[PDB]
This record gives C-alpha cells, structure tokens and sequence, in this order.
C-alpha cells in the first residue's frame, strides 16, 4: 500500500548480488534458473520473452507496479502463490525499498 525508498544506489547493487544469480537483466535472458524480467514493472504476471513462466504463474496474471511489486517482494508468491519461492527472506524493507529503487529508476 505504501511505498517506502532509501537509496538506490546500495538497492542497484544488491540486485546484481541477488536476483541476477537467478534473473537477468538482459531482455529474454538464458531464463536459466528462472525467468528473467526487466521491464516487468509495466507488465501482467506471467508474461515473458525468453522463458514465460510457470504454467501455475501464468494461470493467475495481474498487472505489475512499484506498490504492485513490493507486496510481491515480501513473497516471492503472495497474490500468485502459483508462482514458486527460493528466496532467503527480503522481508526487510531496506533491502526492499532501495532494490525497487534501482529497478523503479530504470523503469522510470
Ligand atoms: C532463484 C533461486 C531466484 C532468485 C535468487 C530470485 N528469484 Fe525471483 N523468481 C524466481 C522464480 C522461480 C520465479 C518465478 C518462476 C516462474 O517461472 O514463474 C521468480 C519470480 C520473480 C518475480 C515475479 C514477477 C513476475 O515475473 O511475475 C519477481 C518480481 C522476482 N522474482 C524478483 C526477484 C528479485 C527482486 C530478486 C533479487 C532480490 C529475485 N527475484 C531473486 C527465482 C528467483
């Protein structure tokens, strides 16, 4: 519901610490251990170039946004529990808010 930043600059690197050993940020990346978004924010769940994602994500589709996403960010499957989990637990919102801040500013 509420949107909360800090600094995007530790949030930029903490992407490519975290979700680029997963995700790429190349546009239809290898998609190799899952798919890769980037560009995502304006998008429905479920909706990929490379790698579309798993039939149970795809089933449930809703649009993304930056309040969309943080909800998601506590889960990496909160309104899509189709989607899988594997991620420690980036319930903490520091890491939440700088990271959307990095992906929000190449959005932007
Ligand atoms: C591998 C262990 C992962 C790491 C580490 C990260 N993510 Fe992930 N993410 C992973 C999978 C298995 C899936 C979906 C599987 C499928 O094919 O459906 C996801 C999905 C996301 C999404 C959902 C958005 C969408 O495309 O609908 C987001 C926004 C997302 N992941 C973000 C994200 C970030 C911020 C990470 C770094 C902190 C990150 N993921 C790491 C697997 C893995």
């Amino acid at each position: 519901t509420e949107f909360k930043a800090g600094s995007a600059k530790k949030g930029a690197t903490l992407f490519k610490t975290r979700c680029l050993q997963c995700h790429t940020v190349e546009k239809g990346g290898p998609h190799k251990v899952g798919p890769n978004l980037h560009g995502i924010f304006g998008r429905h769940s479920g909706q990929a170039e490379g790698y579309s994602y798993t039939d149970a994500n795809i089933k449930k589709n809703v649009l993304w946004d930056e309040n969309n996403m943080s909800e998601y960010l506590t889960n990496h499957a909160k309104y899509i529990p189709g989607t899988k989990m594997a991620f420690g637990g980036l319930k903490k919102e520091k890491d939440r808010n700088d990271l959307i801040t990095y992906l929000k500013k190449a959005t932007e």
